[PDB]
């Protein structure tokens, strides 16, 4: 079965790692930081990793239930939820994987609504919804042994042992106690432990090579910034490789960017098999084309072939 | 000519096109009295989006814009009227064949989300976000004249003409007076005037057969309910016909919804060429089946096919 990708414009393109449009492709050479993340992870035959499940509406999603409100040395009203995996099920520890199935995979203050549908009860059950936060560096953040914590601004309307939804819209703050740091992972069983079956590192081989992000930039509650999310492939892309399972035939594809409205290519790129991209490109930024471009896959090459310079 | 299939994704792996939730259940309801003319999730089986359908899920009931003006309201809560673009940020036409910006909300209710602001100017820009609501009943609802209206608990803490983006998270109400109705669409326009380019209503034509929907249970900011949204076909489906543009080779394909672990066909479907599905079936309610179950096409039939039972 022949590789292929979606034929998605990177205006009609997702992030994998939070429900956001793709904005911009982006590069940035000189990251010290080791490239980790564990949404949008699959490898180009289909084989998902990490954290990445196949929802966009399951990316920094989580289900649930409140179990109590909880004191915490930091500002707001705090709530202990327990997790379940996103379709209901409970989580179980013991599976291979960092933590339940969309967990988000970076540090930071995660803003968005929770809301909850009552499960007693004309037999209608009642609600209530509340922005909310979730501190995924907090030591009460344990996903991975099925319960995190979140805060609100809301002191009072909060029901114990109800179903509960967050929903992810952004971020509460970027400002230095915020800690955001978008390749710092969680620490998925709390804070001292080891993660586990992580989605591996990714990194370019190839001198001259860095990696080629696909960014959104994310909404803030308050603040000032403009922060964004750098995600590997786009969540069409895991959705289609998941689909296709097409054997890879060697540990490197080749892909060129095209415009559509030409037919001209503006660069190509190396589309590794552990599913991310890297190119030949010198400098830090986004890559200035038209978003109705889109990336063509041309052939399998080798780890010895030599890029067009960007 | 280019073989016609659907995504291989289960029930679990499936998000509704008519707002970003997953989808929970298969439902018929055979005596809706309401027309079934919904205009997001409206793809021909060819690959034609109509009404105001386009591909990502960020964007389903999504808006893009600016703030204009604050307007207290007589009783509670503050109004804000926004313009509103595209949501891929260019200045929408009014003059283009569409309802609406693509995106825009197809039915009537309250819906509630958040609001958020990335300021333009600045060397880092202010931020900030509130919950809101917007009434698509409203006459102040008037998206394809390029301006609607939200309303927000906050009294003072929005932007005018700071770039503005709503994500949808639920509903604020289905009391009375909040007058959700998924079947009854908004006037894109106002009262007085007609919805234009709109997507065709859908029916089953041959008797003892109903629609059959995709089901997503939609949360609620208060109040006692539990609301549900069905589309004609999940999002990922109109992603996958768009792509694919595979012709139609009848009026009606012949869809198999099967079990992989036994391989067993559950039961079969019309799924017309305009994009969605009937049953042979004469109860109301969820279908009754495993989220691991897809459905297969197997041919292309007639009209006049005779569906067995279910
Ligand atoms: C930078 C400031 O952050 C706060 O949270 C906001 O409420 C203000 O409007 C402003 O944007
Ligand atoms: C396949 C590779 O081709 C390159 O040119 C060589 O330098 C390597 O040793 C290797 O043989």
């Amino acid at each position: 079965k022949p590789f292929t990708l979606p034929i998605l414009t990177l205006g009609e393109l997702t992030n994998s790692r939070f429900p956001l449009p793709i904005d911009v492709l982006y590069t940035n050479p000189n990251e010290s930081a080791i490239v980790q993340c564990q949404n949008g992870r699959c490898t180009l035959d289909g084989e998902l990793q990490g954290t990445t499940q196949l929802l966009p509406t399951g990316i920094c999603a989580f289900r649930g239930k409140v179990t109590q409100q909880v004191q915490d040395e930091h500002r707001g009203t705090h709530w202990n939820m327990t997790v379940t995996n996103l379709n209901g099920t409970p989580f179980d520890p013991t599976e291979d994987v960092p933590a339940p199935l969309g967990t988000p995979d970076f540090s930071g203050q995660i803003y968005g609504v929770i809301s909850q549908r009552n499960t007693n009860t004309g037999n209608l059950p009642a609600n209530r919804a509340h922005e909310a936060v979730i501190a995924t560096y907090s030591p009460k953040f344990t996903p991975k042994l099925g319960n995190i914590q979140f805060s609100t601004w809301e002191t009072q309307d909060v029901s114990s042992g109800q179903p509960t939804k967050f929903t992810p819209v952004g971020l509460a703050s970027v400002d230095a106690n915020s800690h955001f740091d978008q390749w710092t992972l969680p620490s998925y069983s709390g804070a001292l432990t080891l993660n586990m079956n992580l989605a591996p590192s990714v990194a370019p081989v190839f001198p001259g090579e860095c990696l080629l992000f696909f960014r959104s930039f994310i909404p803030l509650k308050g603040g000032y910034g403009n922060p964004a999310i750098d995600c590997l492939m786009p969540q069409e892309w895991v959705q289609h490789l998941y689909q296709e399972s097409a054997p890879s035939l060697s540990d490197v594809a080749l892909v060129r960017y095209v415009n559509p409205e030409t037919g001209r290519t503006l660069f190509e790129a190396k589309l590794h098999r552990n599913g991310f991209l890297t190119v030949a490109r010198n400098s830090a930024g986004p890559v200035v084309a038209p978003t109705n471009g889109y990336f063509r896959f041309d052939s399998w090459v080798n780890q010895f072939y030599t890029l067009a310079p960007m």
